[PDB]
């Protein structure tokens, strides 16, 4: 039909064909001829993964040992594997092979917080630095099967460190540089990292950040860390190094030669751990394989973004998140193109920084978070007209609900109505894109991620019956019907948590945690999390971890944290706190600031609640457990719709929550 | 037609394979007849490169190709096969079959009590092996380590062995009936870094103290860093030592159901198997042993993909290693792993298992057959055993009468019987009738198997005996793929035991006879000669000769390695020493005199009164007895006369 | 015709290789004449990929193929060859020849006293190396470890080096004449986990205190967990420390005569050779190719030939031309433990005659010693099996060159004055036997892959044209070039690559005459 009774988003939405200028700027014949070819290849990727992914793995990856079996295992048994028997090395495929072919080709276009510190590393340069750092790590005893923590800003050293660790067959664990000391401690200890790579201080938005200081604080409780390599980012002499543990990047790398042989690893040996927050309270180390993850990165970077050897990719993200892993580092470097590594913020020295960088380097592909787009539309629209952005042809949206208005704003003010937009849906555990419009191929519906990608057999499941929904104009739980090459393989030393989270809720399926709708054309519309996970400014947060942080403050007796819509950050965190012996509304403002600072120092500045609400007690059930549902409805001004609260043990509390929120949220 | 030497063979009619064997056989046999067998056998002896090369590539999956089929000689103790090759044993026994047919049964596990029986598919097995291998890998187990297994004959023993091989470490299976002292000797000789066991066992309805005996042994096993403990009974009173012992279920739950196998070289050790003198760790290679296991299981038993093998043995012995685990799993067929006894809950259990699973092949020790004949004969007829076509006898003297009983009461005179001759150090069958191919003579093992150039040797001269109707020492003229490669960290004992007694041959320690049809009849153990500069001496004859001297109270004679004369004889019992040496020369012969006669007042014996010759051997080469104090005196006494 | 700069070249007649060289040669030479050499040489400079690639596949056996022949630059100190390839040095030196002909002699061992001499076939050598490697493996030695060797020039030293390489570990040979302090400095710089030595040594009849010097050094070498001690004299008064020192014979007896070799990457280190003492590091594939290539073409070695390098494995000379070079090519090599003077000054010649050696390689210092004290001894022995006479690595004056040529060579042999250094791995400039005519005192033409040049020291600019003098420098790296100084790559850059960026600095001055022949003039320091 033409009308939708379920997928209201899709009603009256005209398809948006790729503008003709995209093809004028495309340097070669596209990788896919048209949408009909896409659908034929997609069906083969589902019906015959062996015949589809086999040849692509042999085209796009360089193997030290051939694989004998494309695909093994099932979701239900949590034993997925790809390219069994194969051996390869990630740093060889991202660096060496390109350096041998064209050593002077740019690899890392590094834009520092202050442009005067910007520089460019060629693939040849990259090979020498990666070899030297791997040389240091090898002399420290790092070997295949070890884990190594990285705590670095988004710059050349973070990329070099990751590739040097992979060069030895060890697994890197990158810890976002905005994390607090406690967050560093939790991740380092779960992985039992033998070494850490960090720097003395950072520069962000003109400010100096305390990086090494936080490591020292965390490391007093990290007994497995034997050595730390410290890069002189500011060269501040007041930054202390602990004798016998900490060593300088420049001093140690000067001891080793600019070539070190890469270590062959099996396709299914771990490439990295990436700690993620869930509905648990403790971070879980998501583990990615080597071959399957790398194939997914190359495949999605090539086909969804339409990347060619002549192109230049600017992923405005951070390696602390999966976005930087896959689309700032592995994807582009696998394909041998330059990637722009941006250390600063979109606002410094002014709101034109993104566009100055695109123009400076003639970037052809730009990949950004809707959170930044909303900020730039609000505060920096007047900066765009100052820059020539005609080198661009593909505009990606990293992964957040994008409204049709922002889609149109992005399309008009950045793309001049001449670029293709790729709203990519995916998650840390998918490794690479799951649903996205292929640049130059798939027509767009603004706000829809469009079609599932190669190897992704998406489905909607009825939340009442657990049964897969046939046909279109449907909505339900978003699930995937078979595993795919870049799917996460386990949670580090906690495979049971992995099973309970992803494979057991809907047996036979992978559970994304999202709800979605599928319209009459088969386009998917993401409707957001069904599992109460909260994403603030593109960053996935654990409400339970924030509650635990607030409870550490001994003035607090109970804490409940929920998420709500926010026009800036997508979602915001609202914290409800009951104090032990408080009162004094003159101390309210002050005690609220103290609790926010508590979360800032325990988790990190980016997990701080938007607002802390002081209440006399929280709503609970007969069993005594907190009813967050009530807090959610109140915090979104849906006080009506609470319904029958006679089932609570303390219904009288609800009145207090409605009034406290209406009094305190503003102020 | 008549035999003047091989009396066993006189008047023995050849027993052709019953027609029903071929009716039950699911496909054309692997060999048409005895003429084809002999053509293939001659190639396996004259042209091993051209014979075993193609079979190795057919039957095994390689990570790296081999460049040389065969290297080394018996005389130099440097046998090697498929040099340059790389492979993994668990990949060949599990992964490749799981990818092809994950739902095919792999381990048919019959527990002591049938209520606890279960079946693991090849897909199931891969996941369990991967998870346990993950635990061991997180503990630091890697290529070149040894890991001890002390488990009953059940799925966990099989999983443990394969998980250890998956990492390229070598497993050392310790029979679960062994005492604490027996565990300690084996763990320490191998320096195992980890141990896999269970809390308690179930045998014949009784509860056995498995973990308790391990704890007792481990107080003197400093190399064991961690222990993985399966909850076989889940008895809450079984203590786990904090920081050392961990639960199988708790740890394997942390790891995924796939873990990459580790490639090893063809000649990297697959396992140590300790023999029950001092226990010695028989070391087997990877590629050659696996090829021997698959080849003998395929051709001697006539195993096809449709078949089902029930080896009523134990992984604590080579029988379980080769024909309960590696042989059948290599060929991708199901194998029946039986934890109990032939008598529990009743004397029909063996036959109830065969009927339940429609086993096509049954392999058992004559010792078990004699028990069932004595106490449970009438139970056999109560079960449908018509799925069987091959009945194997594991390896012990089977009389013609037991052969006929086995053939009639179990096989209903419709099955082929395979009396297999082999030993721990041979890895796989040496002499056996190929099922459906070789006609039987009851009590004869028949023809040597592929790659086995068997011979009869005169025990005095070591010279090969030509022609048939002959008897002598059973010896092998060249090494073979699954031949044991060394004794762990004691290669000189290996040489002295197998290669040096009869230079140019492998010494089986057995005597045998060869009849006019070329069939071998195993005649049992020879009496342990010591080779001194080409003269073979009997320690027992020297002891007896010394004892004839009425001034002598006790005498014990032992052999030890010697760099010039090969071995030397030391006798434990200035003028009397000369008289005793002269006594041996005039009684036995001029070249039989001991290198030295040492005067001692006493030396160790056991409760049975048998002399602990091991003690003297170690003393002459520089508490467990019934008279421990005795040992002390000789530390000086050996230093006194020698 | 005249030289205004290269005064050494004036009035020097070319010395064609004598006629008898080709009569004694067992097969058609590997290169026909100087013109064919210059065609091959130019390809090795212009197109190293197409020249060395095929040669690497011809002369070495690979466990994994390489994907790239050559990588890196001198200026960046990141040279690499045969990238991606895997191989094992002991497989190429032992296993593959043992399989083909196990009874062919490998180590012709002449002891300090001839009564103790013996010969190991390739089959023999595989068993002894397997057993020693089995000992080291049981001790935990693995790829990436270093093992120190403090042994005289005898079978045990060759077996130890090969057994360490068999496991993919790196051997660090310490000349048996070094003091305890010299042992300590090397052992600690390399952090060796094990040491292989002997109880005592025999040199010129005298007994040397070998284990005793080790024991003194080991008090300050905490990384050494175990020591393997060969009973060279079997002196019972030599102390072994309980729990650290073990006997070679006692431990090897426990292990079998075959052990699988361990694959290493082309650019994994094969050995550290210390020259304070700096550890020169040599790759595996590049070094081995250089060793086989120079031994084959400069010395004209054929499968039937027999090489006598009168050197010591404590120096690079024994590494490349007593062990790796000849064993790679599958020919016998003579390992001489003694001195040219004991029991008499006819020892070298009695050995050449005894084994019908075809090639002899020695330093001029020994030549000067024999000319002074043992010239009459030469005539007593039959040296008619020789055809190539080598000069290891010192300035050979025309007088010595003429004496060497007449009295040892009977004016029927070719002489190869080889110029090279520890850091070059193998010969840099040398006359190819049966190909390059000689000028006494001149090393002649650069070898394959060696693009030699002269640099004006004052200006640092490369000197065009001939009749020139200046600093000797190489313009691109070569397969056997040392890759670093152990854990001190900055000292490596400062010494070799930074003085003249874009060049490899030899530290020597040289002259190039109108024919292109090079005359080594000595250190610039
Ligand atoms: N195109 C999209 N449109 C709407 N919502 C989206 C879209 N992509 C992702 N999400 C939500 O983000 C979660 C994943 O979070 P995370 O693992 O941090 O990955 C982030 C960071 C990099 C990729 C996203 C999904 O499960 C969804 O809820
Ligand atoms: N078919 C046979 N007929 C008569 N005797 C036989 C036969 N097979 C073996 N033996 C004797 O058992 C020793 C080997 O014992 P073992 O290594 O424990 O192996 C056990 C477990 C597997 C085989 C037996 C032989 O050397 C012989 O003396
Ligand atoms: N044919 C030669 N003519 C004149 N001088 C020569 C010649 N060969 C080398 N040198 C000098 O020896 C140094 C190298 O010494 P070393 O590294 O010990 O290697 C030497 C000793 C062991 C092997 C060679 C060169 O740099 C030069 O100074
Ligand atoms: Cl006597
Ligand atoms: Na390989
Ligand atoms: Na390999």
């Amino acid at each position: 039909e033409q009308t939708h009774n379920v997928v209201h988003e899709a009603n009256g939405v005209k398809l948006r064909e790729t503008p003709k200028e995209f093809f004028e700027r495309q340097p070669n014949k596209g990788h896919i001829h048209d949408v009909n070819q896409y659908k034929q290849m997609y069906e083969q990727s589902i019906k015959d993964p062996q015949g589809f992914f086999g040849p692509l793995a042999k085209e796009l990856l360089s193997w030290d040992h051939d694989f004998h079996t494309v695909k093994s295992g099932t979701l239900k048994n949590g034993d997925a594997a790809w390219f069994l028997g194969g051996e390869l090395n990630a740093s060889y495929n991202c660096v060496d092979r390109h350096a041998f072919a064209n050593p002077d080709k740019p690899a890392l276009i590094c834009e520092a917080d202050d442009e005067k510190d910007s520089h460019i590393l060629t693939y040849g340069d990259l090979l020498r630095e990666v070899s030297k750092v791997a040389g240091v790590l090898q002399s420290w005893g790092i070997k295949k099967g070890d884990t190594v923590a990285v705590y670095l800003p988004m710059n050349a050293q973070a990329i070099i460190a990751m590739l040097a660790i992979a060069r030895l067959g060890a697994a890197h664990s990158v810890i976002f540089a905005g994390f607090s000391a406690g967050s560093i401690k939790d991740r380092v200890n779960d992985a039992s990292c033998k070494a850490l790579i960090t720097c003395d201080e950072g520069k962000r938005g003109g400010r100096t950040t305390n990086i090494k200081k936080l490591c020292d604080e965390a490391l007093v409780d990290c007994p497995t860390v034997e050595k730390v390599l410290v890069y002189k980012r500011t060269n501040n002499p007041e930054i202390h190094l602990t004798e016998g543990r900490d060593y300088y990047w420049d001093v140690e790398t000067a001891k080793f030669p600019g070539y070190l042989p890469p270590v062959s690893v099996n396709s299914e040996d771990p490439l990295f751990l990436l700690y993620t927050s869930g509905s648990t309270g403790t971070p879980k180390g998501v583990v990615h394989s080597t071959a399957g993850y790398l194939l997914g990165a190359a495949l999605s970077t090539k086909y969804i973004f339409d990347i060619h050897p002549e192109d230049i990719l600017f992923t405005a993200g951070d390696v602390g998140w999966i976005t930087g892993h896959t689309y700032a580092l592995y994807g582009p470097l696998l394909l041998g193109v330059p990637t722009i590594i941006f250390e600063g913020t979109p606002a410094y020295p002014d709101y034109g920084r993104f566009w100055q960088i695109v123009e400076k380097h003639k970037a052809t592909h730009f990949y950004v978070a809707p959170t930044a787009l909303r900020l730039l539309r609000k505060a920096g629209e007047q900066e765009i007209a100052k820059y020539d952005l005609s080198s661009l042809r593909t505009l990606g949206s990293v992964g957040e609900p994008i409204s049709p208005d922002i889609w149109e704003w992005y399309n008009e003010f950045v793309g001049k109505n001449q670029c293709h937009i790729s709203d990519t849906y995916w998650q840390t555990e998918s490794g690479s894109h799951l649903i996205a419009p292929l640049a130059g191929v798939v027509p767009n519906k603004p706000g829809s991620a469009s079609y599932p990608f190669f190897g992704i057999d998406a489905a909607l499941i009825d939340p009442v019956t657990g049964v897969e929904i046939e046909g279109n104009d449907a909505e339900g739980v978003l699930a995937i019907k078979d595993h795919w090459p870049s799917m996460a393989r386990t949670v580090y030393k906690n495979h049971t948590k992995y099973m309970d989270t992803y494979m057991n809720p809907y047996p036979g399926y992978y559970f994304t945690g999202d709800g979605a709708a599928r319209d009459h054309d088969g386009y998917y519309w993401i409707r957001g999390r069904v599992d109460d996970v909260v994403n603030v400014s593109g960053h996935r947060l654990s409400t339970a971890e924030i509650e635990a942080a607030l409870i550490e403050d001994k003035k607090v007796s109970e804490a409940a944290v929920v998420g709500i819509h926010d026009d800036i950050t997508g979602q915001a965190v609202i914290a409800y706190v009951a104090l032990k012996e408080g009162n004094s509304d003159e101390d309210s403002e002050g005690l609220r600031k103290e609790l926010v600072l508590q979360v800032r120092k325990t988790i990190g500045p980016f997990a701080a609640p938007k607002s802390v609400i002081i209440v006399q007690d929280l709503p609970k059930t007969r069993s005594g457990k907190i009813m967050r549902r009530i807090l959610r409805k109140v915090s979104s001004n849906e006080a009506d719709q609470l319904g029958d609260i006679s089932t609570l043990s303390n219904p009288q509390s609800v009145e207090g929550i409605i009034s406290a929120f209406g009094a305190q949220f503003g102020k």
